[PDB]
C-alpha cells in the first residue's frame, strides 16, 4: 500500500535563525551547502537524499546558498558543496567538494563512537 505524501529530501532551512535553531539542538545535525547553478552540488543531491534515510538519528539540513549567502558569509564558506557536521552549537567536522563517501565515514565514525 502506497499512500501519496512524501517527506522532504532535506530540512531545507529558509533564514539564518532556523539555521542558527537547528544547529543548536542536542541531535547530530549534517548541514549542506547548495546553489541550483552549482554542477558538483547537484551531483551530490541523490547521495545525500539516500545518506538523510540511512542515519535517521541524524538531522540532514540544505543550505541554499543563493538565498540565504547570510549563513555561508556566517561559516566563512567557500567553495560548493560543503557539508558542516555539528551538535549542540559545536562544530564536529566538515567535508569540502563534491565527496559524499567521505562525509558518510565522518558521520558513521561520529554515531559508533559517542556516549
Amino acid at each position: 500500500v502506497l499512500e501519496e505524501d512524501r517527506e522532504p529530501d532535506f530540512i531545507e532551512v529558509n533564514s539564518l535563525e532556523e539555521f542558527d535553531e537547528i544547529m543548536s539542538m542536542d541531535i547530530l545535525t549534517v548541514a549542506w551547502f547548495w546553489a541550483e547553478d552549482c554542477g558538483p552540488c547537484k551531483l551530490i543531491e541523490e547521495p545525500l537524499r539516500k545518506m538523510a534515510e540511512e542515519f535517521p538519528n541524524v538531522v540532514f539540513a540544505r543550505v541554499d546558498a543563493d538565498k540565504n549567502p547570510e549563513i555561508v558569509k556566517k561559516l566563512n564558506i567557500k567553495s560548493l558543496p560543503t557539508a558542516v557536521i555539528a551538535r549542540s552549537g559545536e562544530y564536529l567536522g566538515d567535508v569540502v567538494g563534491a565527496r559524499p563517501d567521505l562525509l558518510r565515514e565522518k558521520v558513521e565514525n561520529i554515531l559508533k563512537n559517542l556516549e
